[PDB]
C-alpha cells in the first residue's frame, strides 16, 4: 500500500515518501539525505552506500560504482570502452554481450550484471524508507534520465524487481524535478521549463513544455562526463602541483591511493566553498609520510573551474536552438543535482537568463526523489499532493 519515490543516481541515490500531500526525503542510518550508489565486497561483508564509499580507497578493486553507465548496455558499446578507464573494478563481457562486473567476495571470484549492482542500491534505499516507516515498502516509482532507451529502462525496472519492489512506473528525471515544484498544477497555459541537472558525474539539460498537466520533453543535451567529480579533479591537479612546489618535485600522482585520499578531501573543501569564502584541504601523511595542507579561496576554485562552469551554458544554448525558442521564453529554470549548489554556477545561469531567479527551494540533490515520491503517491490513489 505504501509507495516510495527513488532517484537511482549515477553517484548518489535518494528516497522520498509523499504522505498526506507533503514529501519527506528520508535520511539513511548515518543521517544522510542521499546515499552513494556504491556497493563494496570485502573478506566478510557486502557494504552498500556510505560504508562502501568510505572504504573505496582501501579496497578499489572490489568497490563498485557507476553501474548506471553500464545498465541496459552491451559490453561492446563504445561508451563502455571509453568509460572503463575510470573504473578500478573489472568489467568483462558475457557470452550474451552483457557487462559482468567482477569482484572478490569472501575470498571468491563473483560476477554481477549492472542491474544486480543497481538492485543492491535500490534494496538499501527500500530499507532506508522501511526503517523510517517501521513497516515494509513494496511499491515504488524509479526515475531514469530522459535519454535512457528501452533497454536501459527495462534493466532499471528489473533492478527494482530484484530488490523486491513492485515498480509502479519508470519516469524521466527532468519531469520528476518539474513535478516536485508543482509546475504541472501551477496555474494554466503552456509553460516552457528548463531543467539544469549537474550531479556528481553527469550534466543534463532538458527543455520541457507543460500544457494542461501534460509534460513533454522537447529537447535534451548535456555532457555525460561533466559533474562534481571533474571539479574535485581540478582541486586534485592543483594540489598535486602545489605538493611538487613544497616538497622538491615529489609527485603524489605516482601513488593511486595518495590521489584517492586527496580527492576525498578536495571534494569536502569544494562543498565548504559553496557557503564559505575559504576552505582547507588537509591530508596527513599523504605521500612519503609527508603531511599536506593548503588553503583554497572560493575565487581560486572558481578560477580553476572557470571554463568548465562557463561551458555548462553551451548545452543550454543547444536545447533552446533544438526547440526553436528564445531564452526569454523559458518560464522556469529548475536547479537539480548537488553541483547546482556552487554559487558561481547559480550566478552564471541567472546571468544567462537575464536576471531570472532559478527555482532552487528544494535541495537540488533531492528534487528528483521528491517528484518521484509525489508520482508514487498519485499512482497509489492518493490525490492529497494535488
Ligand atoms: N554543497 C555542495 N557544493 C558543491 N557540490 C556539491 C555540494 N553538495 C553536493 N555536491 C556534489 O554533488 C555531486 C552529487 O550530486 P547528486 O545530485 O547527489 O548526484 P547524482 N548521482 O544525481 O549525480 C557530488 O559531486 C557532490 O560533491
Ligand atoms: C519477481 O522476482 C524476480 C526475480 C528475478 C528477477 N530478475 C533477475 O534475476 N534478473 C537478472 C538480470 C541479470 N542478471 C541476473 C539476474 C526479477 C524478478
Ligand atoms: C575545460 O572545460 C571543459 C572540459 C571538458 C568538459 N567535458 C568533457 O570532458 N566531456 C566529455 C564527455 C564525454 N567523454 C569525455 C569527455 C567540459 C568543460
Ligand atoms: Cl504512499
Ligand atoms: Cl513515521
Amino acid at each position: 500500500e505504501v509507495a516510495i519515490g527513488i532517484d537511482l543516481g549515477t553517484t548518489y541515490s535518494c528516497v522520498g515518501i509523499c504522505r498526506n500531500g507533503v514529501v519527506d526525503i528520508i535520511a539513511n542510518d548515518q543521517g544522510n539525505r542521499t546515499t552513494p550508489s556504491y556497493v563494496a565486497f570485502t573478506d566478510t561483508e557486502r557494504l552498500i552506500g556510505d560504508a562502501a564509499k568510505n572504504q573505496a580507497s582501501r579496497n578499489p578493486e572490489n568497490t563498485v560504482f557507476d553501474a548506471k553507465r553500464l545498465i541496459g548496455r552491451k559490453f561492446s558499446e563504445t561508451t563502455v570502452q571509453s568509460d572503463m578507464k575510470h573504473w578500478p573494478f573489472t568489467v568483462k563481457g558475457g557470452s550474451d554481450g552483457k557487462p559482468m562486473i567482477e569482484v572478490s567476495y569472501q575470498g571468491e571470484k563473483k560476477t554481477f550484471h549492472p542491474e544486480e549492482i543497481s538492485s543492491m542500491v535500490l534494496k538499501k534505499m527500500k530499507e532506508v524508507a522501511e526503517t523510517y516507516l517501521g513497516k515494509p515498502v513494496k511499491n515504488a516509482v524509479i526515475t531514469v534520465p530522459a535519454y535512457f532507451n528501452d533497454s536501459q529502462r527495462q534493466a532499471t525496472k528489473d533492478a527494482g524487481a530484484i530488490a523486491g519492489l513492485n515498480v509502479l512506473r519508470i519516469i524521466n528525471e527532468p519531469t520528476a524535478a518539474a513535478i516536485a515544484y508543482g509546475l504541472d498544477k501551477k496555474g494554466k497555459g503552456e509553460q516552457n521549463i528548463l531543467i539544469f541537472d549537474l550531479g556528481g558525474g553527469t550534466f543534463d539539460v532538458s527543455l520541457l513544455t507543460l500544457e494542461d498537466g501534460i509534460f513533454e520533453v522537447k529537447a535534451t543535451s548535456g555532457d555525460t562526463h561533466l559533474g562534481g567529480e571533474d571539479f574535485d579533479n581540478k582541486l586534485v591537479n592543483f594540489c598535486v602541483q602545489d605538493f611538487k612546489k613544497k616538497n622538491g618535485g615529489k609527485d603524489v600522482s605516482k601513488n593511486s591511493k595518495s590521489l584517492r585520499r586527496l580527492r576525498t578531501q578536495c571534494e569536502k573543501a569544494k562543498r565548504v566553498l559553496s557557503s564559505s569564502a575559504q576552505a582547507t584541504i588537509e591530508v596527513d601523511s599523504l605521500f612519503d609520510g609527508i603531511d599536506y595542507n593548503v588553503n583554497i579561496t572560493r575565487a581560486k576554485f572558481e578560477e580553476l573551474c572557470m571554463d568548465q562552469f562557463r561551458n555548462t551554458l553551451i548545452p543550454v544554448e543547444k536545447v533552446l536552438k533544438d526547440a526553436k525558442m528564445d531564452k526569454s521564453q523559458v518560464h522556469e529554470i529548475v536547479l537539480v543535482g548537488g553541483s547546482t549548489r556552487i554559487p558561481k554556477i547559480q550566478q552564471l545561469i541567472k546571468d544567462f537568463f537575464n536576471g531570472k531567479e532559478p527555482c532552487k527551494a528544494i535541495n537540488p540533490d533531492e528534487a528528483v526523489a521528491y517528484g518521484a515520491a509525489v508520482q508514487a503517491a498519485i499512482l497509489s490513489g492518493d490525490q492529497s499532493s494535488a
